[PDB]
């Protein structure tokens, strides 16, 4: 057994005001026994439009500096490893704007105890969604899509395959990371009300069986403070609901939905519970590749 | 407003009586005015062993041809149409007997107003499983299907077949909301140790995942297997001579929502009936283009 900590939030946009609530929330995991913490999409902020999302990330290379550091401090002040996987913005590459991209990258990052950047993994499906009964979102706008599968992880809870939110609507995405060896996969999220309501528990649950794989969700929670009186002189809601299911479809650790704000989930992962689980019911197999 | 029904019945290895419920089903799916008329997995019959189940798939295609005249007679005699999928096992061909394989075939047949056999889809994934807290072998009495099913230009809309265990390859799903379909069935007789934890799970998450109607007709109850006659002839005692389904046969909007669920307290056989809107498939698709966004540059 080996122990996960899934954090849900509240991002601002106000980076130093999220940094020191993603530097709590880690320092929390340590200290609770956690080997990996899991840290929702937007971690490092939520933006009010396209061109405020664009001003913010220039802020981002210097939010994952001081990150780094704060893993690398408080593994040394704690005397115990963790690594963090963190869902962020990055600002666009000097290739990207010459070649006439002017969008910002949401992009999973995977950071060990040495405070290094194992993985940096981009959204490949964006959110251009009409919510029935809710916003009209369209991610494209502000966001440029990725251009690879993520690299299965090997982390100190096993195999980690990595998403983010969108991301687990899509079947085969959740599929190939199972093939490639996935024995956990993460969907840190920030996701909206009206399609959280429906679907969030579902489809977790949904990939969980479909993959046979413990799946992790961190998500962002509440009405987000986008508030910038910089900015704006010189909206957004999300479900919450964070939750860890075992590779039955099994809810095993869910936020506390009274507590406002941030919080942190703990859950011990069984390699011999996926194993057995994997060895009674052998999908993989069992597939028809020779027609799918 | 196209009407669907969907039945859930307790399949025995009798056929005749089997037939029987299957005719009292279809004569009230047309009285409630339903188009077409969905039925589980092996509503023909189920077997004790896989011996029983090649023995039983050899009456197979009297029941088949006794139906396709039924529906006939109750189209005639309500002076209204209705189409039947129905799940029934075939026996083996005499190419797959050449071939040294004497499995018999699991089929989800679509037939239509006129007795017509429009489709019959062979099983593609097979139930070989340690189900939690009996061991079940699917393969060891059938053959897996060798064909992707075609779409069928039914009275409701575009429709998708599958039967119980495809459900657990999404893969299969999307390809067949990719080739067009607007709704799915997955006809089934399925355990209760994975009905109670994922058969509504499943349904839903099929549903939200390719934005269709989902069918499922399920089998219920304990099966009542025995048939002496066979029971003689292959000479087993007492200690020699069990199958339990889930039920809670189901139809899903393309949102995840359950909008009509077979009633646990009647036992034995009963037909759902729901009414679907093409309009509300198409709000849901033009608001969120799932099959616009996909990433087939690298899946
Ligand atoms: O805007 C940013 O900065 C980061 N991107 C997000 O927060 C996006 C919306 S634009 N959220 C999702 O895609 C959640 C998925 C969801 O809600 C669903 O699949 O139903
Ligand atoms: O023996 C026969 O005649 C065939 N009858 C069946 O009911 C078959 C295989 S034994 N059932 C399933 O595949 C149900 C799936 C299911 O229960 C799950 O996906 O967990
Ligand atoms: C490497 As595997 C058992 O997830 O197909
Ligand atoms: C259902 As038949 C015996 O006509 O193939």
């Amino acid at each position: 057994l080996k122990r996960v900590a899934v954090a849900q939030l509240c991002s601002s946009a106000d980076l130093t005001k999220n940094l020191k609530v993603v530097k709590e929330l880690i320092s929390e995991a340590i200290q609770k026994k956690a080997d990996v913490v899991f840290l929702p999409e937007a971690s490092d902020y939520l933006s009010q439009n396209p061109l405020h999302s664009r001003y913010l990330a220039q802020k981002s290379p210097k939010f994952i500096r001081q990150l780094q550091s704060s893993i690398t401090d408080l593994v040394r002040d704690n005397s115990r490893n963790i690594d963090v996987s963190i869902g962020v913005h990055l600002p666009p590459s000097e290739q990207d704007l010459l070649e006439g991209n002017d969008r910002v990258r949401n992009v999973l990052l995977y950071i060990d105890h040495e405070g290094k950047i194992l993985q940096e993994y981009q959204k490949l499906h964006l959110f251009d969604v009409d919510v029935p009964n809710g916003p009209i979102l369209k991610e494209s706008k502000s966001v440029q899509p990725g251009k690879a599968i993520p690299d299965i992880i090997e982390s100190p809870l096993g195999k980690l395959g990595s998403a983010i939110s969108y991301d687990i609507r899509f079947p085969e995405f959740s599929l190939k990371l199972r093939s490639m060896g996935a024995e956990i996969l993460c969907f840190p999220s920030a996701f909206t009300i009206k399609t959280g309501e429906a679907h969030w528990e579902l489809l977790g649950r949904a990939r969980a069986v479909d993959t046979q794989c413990y799946v992790l969700m961190p998500g962002q929670v509440g009405m987000h403070d986008l508030s910038d009186p910089e900015w704006e002189k010189q909206r957004r809601e999300s479900w919450g609901h964070s939750m860890v299911i075992d590779p039955w479809g099994k809810i095993i650790a869910h936020a506390d939905p009274s507590t406002v704000g941030p919080q942190l989930i703990l859950a011990d992962l069984d390699r011999e519970l996926l194993q057995e689980i994997r060895n009674k019911m052998p999908l993989w197999n069992q597939r028809r590749d020779d027609l799918f």
